[PDB]
Protein backbone atom coordinates (compact mmCIF):
# COMPACT_ATOMS: atom_id res chain seq x y z
CA UNK A 1 0.00 0.00 0.00
CA UNK A 2 1.13 4.00 -0.18
CA UNK A 3 -0.59 7.22 0.93
CA UNK A 4 -0.24 10.64 -0.38
CA UNK A 5 -1.30 13.81 1.09
CA UNK A 6 -0.75 17.63 0.54
CA UNK A 7 0.52 19.70 3.89
CA UNK A 8 -0.05 23.48 3.72
CA UNK A 9 1.77 26.38 5.73
CA UNK A 10 -0.56 27.49 8.77
CA UNK A 11 0.60 31.01 7.78
CA UNK A 12 2.17 33.43 5.62
CA UNK A 13 5.61 32.65 8.03
CA UNK A 14 5.46 28.61 7.28
CA UNK A 15 5.27 28.45 11.05
CA UNK A 16 3.88 24.55 10.91
CA UNK A 17 2.29 22.71 8.35
CA UNK A 18 -0.94 21.17 8.44
CA UNK A 19 -2.02 17.80 6.76
CA UNK A 20 -5.44 16.20 6.70
CA UNK A 21 -6.30 13.31 8.22
CA UNK A 22 -9.51 10.83 8.60
CA UNK A 23 -9.99 9.27 11.39
CA UNK A 24 -13.55 7.15 12.93
CA UNK A 25 -16.10 6.18 10.78
CA UNK A 26 -18.10 7.82 9.37
CA UNK A 27 -14.78 9.76 8.61
CA UNK A 28 -13.87 12.60 10.73
CA UNK A 29 -11.26 14.90 9.18
CA UNK A 30 -9.00 16.74 11.31
CA UNK A 31 -5.68 18.91 9.50
CA UNK A 32 -2.47 17.41 12.12
CA UNK A 33 0.68 18.47 11.91
CA UNK A 34 2.74 15.91 11.36
CA UNK A 35 5.70 15.58 13.80
CA UNK A 36 9.13 13.34 12.83
CA UNK A 37 10.55 14.98 16.14
CA UNK A 38 7.73 12.98 18.63
CA UNK A 39 5.95 10.12 18.44
CA UNK A 40 2.10 11.05 19.53
CA UNK A 41 -0.85 11.26 17.70
CA UNK A 42 -3.41 13.60 19.67
CA UNK A 43 -5.86 15.39 18.50
CA UNK A 44 -8.45 18.13 20.35
CA UNK A 45 -11.80 16.03 20.98
CA UNK A 46 -15.22 16.10 22.50
CA UNK A 47 -12.86 15.43 25.72
CA UNK A 48 -10.99 18.77 25.25
CA UNK A 49 -11.48 21.17 28.13
CA UNK A 50 -13.95 23.50 26.79
CA UNK A 51 -12.15 26.85 27.62
CA UNK A 52 -9.05 25.07 25.94
CA UNK A 53 -10.47 25.08 22.57
CA UNK A 54 -10.84 27.83 20.14
CA UNK A 55 -11.66 27.13 16.56
CA UNK A 56 -10.13 23.37 16.13
CA UNK A 57 -11.90 20.72 14.70
CA UNK A 58 -12.61 17.75 17.93
CA UNK A 59 -12.53 14.53 17.10
CA UNK A 60 -15.67 12.76 18.85
CA UNK A 61 -14.89 9.29 19.46
CA UNK A 62 -18.93 8.58 20.86
CA UNK A 63 -19.52 9.46 17.06
CA UNK A 64 -17.28 6.70 15.16
CA UNK A 65 -18.69 3.14 14.92
CA UNK A 66 -14.50 1.99 15.07
CA UNK A 67 -13.67 4.07 17.94
CA UNK A 68 -13.06 1.98 21.21
CA UNK A 69 -11.59 2.99 24.03
CA UNK A 70 -7.84 1.67 25.36
CA UNK A 71 -8.80 1.23 28.45
CA UNK A 72 -7.17 2.67 31.25
CA UNK A 73 -4.24 4.32 28.91
CA UNK A 74 -3.13 7.87 29.60
CA UNK A 75 -0.78 10.31 27.75
CA UNK A 76 1.22 13.34 28.95
CA UNK A 77 3.46 15.28 26.63
CA UNK A 78 6.00 18.06 26.69
CA UNK A 79 7.19 19.53 23.76
CA UNK A 80 10.53 21.94 23.40
CA UNK A 81 8.62 25.19 23.88
CA UNK A 82 7.65 24.69 26.26
CA UNK A 83 4.11 23.50 25.22
CA UNK A 84 1.95 20.53 26.18
CA UNK A 85 -0.82 18.30 26.19
CA UNK A 86 -2.50 14.77 28.01
CA UNK A 87 -5.54 12.89 28.14
CA UNK A 88 -6.44 9.81 27.50
CA UNK A 89 -6.43 7.22 24.41
CA UNK A 90 -9.13 5.61 22.19
CA UNK A 91 -8.10 3.21 19.03
CA UNK A 92 -9.69 4.16 15.76
CA UNK A 93 -8.97 3.49 12.10
CA UNK A 94 -7.19 6.24 10.65
CA UNK A 95 -6.20 7.19 7.38
CA UNK A 96 -3.73 9.73 5.81
CA UNK A 97 -3.87 10.37 1.94
CA UNK A 98 -5.69 6.83 1.26
CA UNK A 99 -3.20 4.84 3.83
CA UNK A 100 -5.49 3.11 6.30
CA UNK A 101 -4.13 1.79 9.79
CA UNK A 102 -7.33 -0.11 11.56
CA UNK A 103 -6.25 0.11 15.48
CA UNK A 104 -4.05 3.12 15.67
CA UNK A 105 -3.98 4.39 19.10
CA UNK A 106 -5.71 8.21 18.59
CA UNK A 107 -4.50 10.15 21.94
CA UNK A 108 -7.50 12.57 23.20
CA UNK A 109 -6.70 15.48 24.50
CA UNK A 110 -8.20 16.34 27.76
CA UNK A 111 -5.70 19.30 28.68
CA UNK A 112 -3.78 21.26 25.93
CA UNK A 113 -1.46 24.25 27.07
CA UNK A 114 -1.97 27.99 25.90
CA UNK A 115 0.26 27.50 22.50
CA UNK A 116 -2.01 24.93 20.95
CA UNK A 117 -5.47 26.39 22.05
CA UNK A 118 -4.05 29.40 20.34
CA UNK A 119 -3.12 27.51 17.16
CA UNK A 120 -6.65 27.68 15.56
CA UNK A 121 -5.68 25.83 12.29
CA UNK A 122 -3.68 22.93 14.61
CA UNK A 123 -6.25 20.40 15.10
CA UNK A 124 -3.35 17.99 16.86
CA UNK A 125 -0.25 16.56 16.16
CA UNK A 126 0.72 13.47 14.29
CA UNK A 127 4.26 11.76 15.46
CA UNK A 128 6.54 10.62 12.99
CA UNK A 129 9.42 9.98 15.26
CA UNK A 130 10.45 6.29 16.44
CA UNK A 131 7.99 4.97 18.65
CA UNK A 132 9.89 4.45 21.58
CA UNK A 133 9.51 8.02 22.11
CA UNK A 134 5.56 7.53 22.41
CA UNK A 135 3.92 8.81 26.01
CA UNK A 136 1.05 6.25 26.30
CA UNK A 137 0.89 4.56 29.65
CA UNK A 138 0.74 1.62 30.89
CA UNK A 139 0.84 0.39 27.14
CA UNK A 140 3.15 2.03 24.97
CA UNK A 141 2.08 2.90 21.22
CA UNK A 142 3.24 2.92 17.91
CA UNK A 143 2.86 5.20 15.81
CA UNK A 144 0.95 5.77 12.56
CA UNK A 145 4.04 5.35 10.06
CA UNK A 146 5.21 2.17 12.78
CA UNK A 147 1.44 0.45 12.51
CA UNK A 148 1.42 1.00 8.64
CA UNK A 149 5.20 -0.15 7.71
CA UNK A 150 4.19 -3.56 6.90
CA UNK A 151 1.83 -3.14 4.98
CA UNK A 152 3.90 -0.48 2.63
CA UNK A 153 5.70 -1.24 -0.29
CA UNK A 154 8.63 0.24 0.89
CA UNK A 155 9.00 0.72 4.60
CA UNK A 156 9.42 4.97 3.57
CA UNK A 157 7.92 8.02 4.14
CA UNK A 158 9.10 11.19 2.03
CA UNK A 159 8.53 14.81 3.64
CA UNK A 160 8.20 17.50 0.35
CA UNK A 161 7.98 20.67 2.25
CA UNK A 162 6.86 23.63 0.40
CA UNK A 163 8.37 27.59 0.98
CA UNK A 164 5.17 29.70 1.63
CA UNK A 165 3.11 26.60 -0.60
CA UNK A 166 1.74 23.49 -0.19
CA UNK A 167 3.93 20.19 -0.04
CA UNK A 168 3.51 16.27 0.31
CA UNK A 169 4.33 13.48 2.65
CA UNK A 170 3.95 10.25 1.05
CA UNK A 171 3.98 6.65 2.46
CA UNK A 172 5.52 3.62 1.09
CA UNK A 173 7.09 4.99 -1.89
CA UNK A 174 9.94 7.62 -3.26
CA UNK A 175 8.54 10.04 -5.98
CA UNK A 176 11.05 10.21 -8.23
CA UNK A 177 9.63 13.30 -10.24
CA UNK A 178 9.66 15.39 -6.93
CA UNK A 179 13.33 15.64 -6.85
CA UNK A 180 16.47 16.82 -8.71
CA UNK A 181 19.67 14.62 -9.01
CA UNK A 182 20.29 12.02 -6.99
CA UNK A 183 19.21 11.48 -2.64
CA UNK A 184 21.81 11.07 -0.63
CA UNK A 185 21.31 9.08 2.03
CA UNK A 186 23.20 9.12 5.54
CA UNK A 187 22.78 6.91 8.73
CA UNK A 188 20.47 7.33 11.60
CA UNK A 189 20.80 6.54 15.35
CA UNK A 190 18.04 5.85 16.98
CA UNK A 191 19.29 5.99 20.39
CA UNK A 192 17.32 8.67 21.21
CA UNK A 193 14.02 8.13 19.68
CA UNK A 194 14.98 10.56 17.10
CA UNK A 195 15.52 10.74 13.31
CA UNK A 196 18.93 11.93 14.65
CA UNK A 197 21.89 11.65 11.92
CA UNK A 198 25.44 13.68 11.24
CA UNK A 199 25.88 16.46 8.57
CA UNK A 200 29.19 16.90 7.08
CA UNK A 201 29.50 20.57 7.47
CA UNK A 202 28.15 23.73 6.08
CA UNK A 203 29.19 27.21 4.47
CA UNK A 204 27.49 30.40 4.82
CA UNK A 205 26.28 32.05 1.09
CA UNK A 206 29.43 32.26 -1.62
CA UNK A 207 31.78 30.91 0.79
CA UNK A 208 33.91 27.73 1.00
CA UNK A 209 32.34 24.79 2.49
CA UNK A 210 33.25 24.16 6.31
CA UNK A 211 33.68 20.02 6.85
CA UNK A 212 32.22 19.38 10.67
CA UNK A 213 30.40 17.00 11.88
CA UNK A 214 26.92 18.54 13.26
CA UNK A 215 24.91 15.82 15.02
CA UNK A 216 21.18 16.34 14.58
CA UNK A 217 17.32 15.52 14.20
CA UNK A 218 15.22 15.58 11.17
CA UNK A 219 12.13 17.83 12.78
CA UNK A 220 9.39 18.78 10.45
CA UNK A 221 7.24 19.72 13.56
CA UNK A 222 10.38 22.27 14.75
CA UNK A 223 9.98 25.41 12.88
CA UNK A 224 13.70 26.86 12.27
CA UNK A 225 17.09 25.32 11.63
CA UNK A 226 18.75 25.36 15.28
CA UNK A 227 22.51 24.97 15.11
CA UNK A 228 25.82 25.49 17.05
CA UNK A 229 26.51 28.78 18.37
CA UNK A 230 29.51 28.98 16.01
CA UNK A 231 28.06 28.19 13.14
CA UNK A 232 24.89 30.39 13.75
CA UNK A 233 27.29 33.16 14.56
CA UNK A 234 29.30 33.16 11.68
CA UNK A 235 26.74 32.60 9.69
CA UNK A 236 24.66 35.98 11.13
CA UNK A 237 28.31 37.58 11.04
CA UNK A 238 27.06 38.70 7.47
CA UNK A 239 24.16 40.27 7.75
CA UNK A 240 24.97 43.91 8.31
CA UNK A 241 23.32 45.12 11.74
CA UNK A 242 22.29 41.18 12.70
CA UNK A 243 22.77 40.35 16.19
CA UNK A 244 21.01 38.21 18.95
CA UNK A 245 18.58 39.94 21.33
CA UNK A 246 17.82 38.40 25.09
CA UNK A 247 14.44 41.00 24.23
CA UNK A 248 13.19 38.58 21.22
CA UNK A 249 15.04 35.57 21.95
CA UNK A 250 16.69 35.37 19.64
CA UNK A 251 18.89 36.70 16.61
CA UNK A 252 17.52 38.88 14.31
CA UNK A 253 18.30 41.24 11.63
CA UNK A 254 17.19 44.35 9.56
CA UNK A 255 13.99 43.86 7.71
CA UNK A 256 15.74 46.12 5.00
CA UNK A 257 18.74 42.76 4.37
CA UNK A 258 18.78 40.61 1.79
CA UNK A 259 20.15 37.41 3.85
CA UNK A 260 22.58 34.80 2.24
CA UNK A 261 21.73 31.27 1.64
CA UNK A 262 22.82 28.58 4.02
CA UNK A 263 23.98 25.55 2.65
CA UNK A 264 24.39 21.78 5.09
CA UNK A 265 26.45 18.75 4.13
CA UNK A 266 24.81 15.17 3.37
CA UNK A 267 27.68 12.84 3.13
CA UNK A 268 29.37 14.20 0.09
CA UNK A 269 25.96 16.06 -1.15
CA UNK A 270 24.89 19.77 -0.67
CA UNK A 271 21.60 21.39 0.14
CA UNK A 272 21.05 24.95 -0.44
CA UNK A 273 18.70 26.81 1.82
CA UNK A 274 18.17 30.06 -0.21
CA UNK A 275 18.58 33.09 1.74
CA UNK A 276 14.77 34.15 1.44
CA UNK A 277 14.07 30.78 3.53
CA UNK A 278 15.45 32.11 6.70
CA UNK A 279 13.34 35.23 6.84
CA UNK A 280 10.67 34.95 9.15
CA UNK A 281 9.80 38.63 8.66
CA UNK A 282 8.70 40.99 11.21
CA UNK A 283 8.87 40.05 15.00
CA UNK A 284 5.89 42.31 15.35
CA UNK A 285 3.90 44.01 12.95
CA UNK A 286 5.14 46.86 11.47
CA UNK A 287 8.54 46.48 12.79
CA UNK A 288 11.50 46.70 10.74
CA UNK A 289 13.27 43.98 12.88
CA UNK A 290 13.12 40.74 11.50
CA UNK A 291 13.15 37.06 13.05
CA UNK A 292 15.99 35.14 12.04
CA UNK A 293 15.29 31.16 10.89
CA UNK A 294 18.96 30.42 11.62
CA UNK A 295 18.62 30.06 15.50
CA UNK A 296 21.49 28.85 17.83
CA UNK A 297 20.61 25.22 19.84
CA UNK A 298 22.68 26.13 22.64
CA UNK A 299 20.02 25.78 25.84
CA UNK A 300 18.40 23.26 23.62
CA UNK A 301 20.79 20.17 23.76
CA UNK A 302 20.41 18.89 20.45
CA UNK A 303 20.93 20.13 16.84
CA UNK A 304 17.44 20.66 15.34
CA UNK A 305 16.99 20.39 11.21
CA UNK A 306 13.47 21.94 11.53
CA UNK A 307 11.38 23.09 8.48
CA UNK A 308 13.81 25.95 7.42
CA UNK A 309 16.11 23.58 6.41
CA UNK A 310 13.49 20.34 5.47
CA UNK A 311 11.68 22.15 2.81
CA UNK A 312 14.72 23.00 1.05
CA UNK A 313 15.24 19.09 0.06
CA UNK A 314 13.18 16.24 -0.37
CA UNK A 315 13.93 13.88 2.42
CA UNK A 316 13.43 10.04 3.01
CA UNK A 317 12.63 9.17 6.46
CA UNK A 318 13.65 5.40 5.35
CA UNK A 319 12.22 3.11 8.26
CA UNK A 320 13.92 -0.38 7.36
CA UNK A 321 15.38 -2.22 9.74
CA UNK A 322 18.41 0.07 9.20
CA UNK A 323 16.91 3.36 9.20
CA UNK A 324 18.54 6.03 7.15
CA UNK A 325 17.36 9.23 6.23
CA UNK A 326 17.91 10.94 2.01
CA UNK A 327 17.83 14.33 1.11
CA UNK A 328 17.99 15.50 -2.40
CA UNK A 329 17.62 18.73 -4.24
CA UNK A 330 14.34 19.91 -5.33
C1 LIG B 1 14.09 22.02 24.75
C2 LIG B 1 14.54 20.90 24.66
C3 LIG B 1 15.08 19.45 24.53
N1 LIG B 1 14.35 18.68 23.50
C4 LIG B 1 13.07 18.15 24.09
C5 LIG B 1 14.04 19.54 22.41
C6 LIG B 1 13.20 18.82 21.34
N2 LIG B 1 11.91 19.07 21.05
C7 LIG B 1 11.36 18.35 20.08
C8 LIG B 1 9.78 18.59 19.66
O1 LIG B 1 8.97 18.65 20.89
C9 LIG B 1 9.35 17.66 18.82
N3 LIG B 1 9.14 18.38 17.35
C10 LIG B 1 8.96 19.66 17.59
C11 LIG B 1 7.48 20.10 17.62
N4 LIG B 1 6.94 21.17 18.19
C12 LIG B 1 5.64 21.16 17.95
C13 LIG B 1 4.71 22.11 18.35
C14 LIG B 1 4.82 22.78 19.57
C15 LIG B 1 3.87 23.73 19.93
C16 LIG B 1 2.80 24.01 19.07
F1 LIG B 1 1.86 24.95 19.42
C17 LIG B 1 2.68 23.35 17.85
C18 LIG B 1 3.64 22.39 17.49
N5 LIG B 1 5.35 20.10 17.21
O2 LIG B 1 6.51 19.43 17.00
C19 LIG B 1 9.68 19.97 18.94
C20 LIG B 1 12.15 17.41 19.45
S1 LIG B 1 13.70 17.57 20.27
C1 LIG C 1 9.16 33.50 15.47
N1 LIG C 1 9.25 32.46 16.33
C2 LIG C 1 9.14 31.23 15.81
C3 LIG C 1 9.23 29.88 16.76
O1 LIG C 1 9.65 28.72 15.95
C4 LIG C 1 8.07 29.65 17.33
N2 LIG C 1 8.38 29.04 18.82
C5 LIG C 1 9.53 29.54 19.21
C6 LIG C 1 10.47 28.52 19.86
N3 LIG C 1 10.59 27.24 19.51
C7 LIG C 1 11.48 26.67 20.29
C8 LIG C 1 11.87 25.34 20.22
C9 LIG C 1 11.47 24.55 19.14
C10 LIG C 1 11.86 23.21 19.09
C11 LIG C 1 12.64 22.68 20.11
F1 LIG C 1 13.02 21.37 20.07
C12 LIG C 1 13.04 23.48 21.19
C13 LIG C 1 12.65 24.81 21.25
N4 LIG C 1 11.94 27.57 21.15
O2 LIG C 1 11.30 28.74 20.89
C14 LIG C 1 10.23 30.12 17.93
C15 LIG C 1 8.94 31.15 14.45
S1 LIG C 1 8.91 32.82 13.91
Amino acid sequence: STGSATTTPIDSLDDAYITPVQIGTPAQTLNLDFDTGSSDLWVFSSETTASEVDGQTIYTPSKSTTAKLLSGATWSISYGDGSSSSGDVYTDTVSVGGLTVTGQAVESAKKVSSSFTEDSTIDGLLGLAFSTLNTVSPTQQKTFFDNAKASLDSPVFTADLGYHAPGTYNFGFIDTTAYTGSITYTAVSTKQGFWEWTSTGYAVGSGTFKSTSIDGIADTGTTLLYLPATVVSAYWAQVSGAKSSSSVGGYVFPCSATLPSFTFGVGSARIVIPGDYIDFGPISTGSSSCFGGIQSSAGIGINIFGDVALKAAFVVFNGATTPTLGFASK
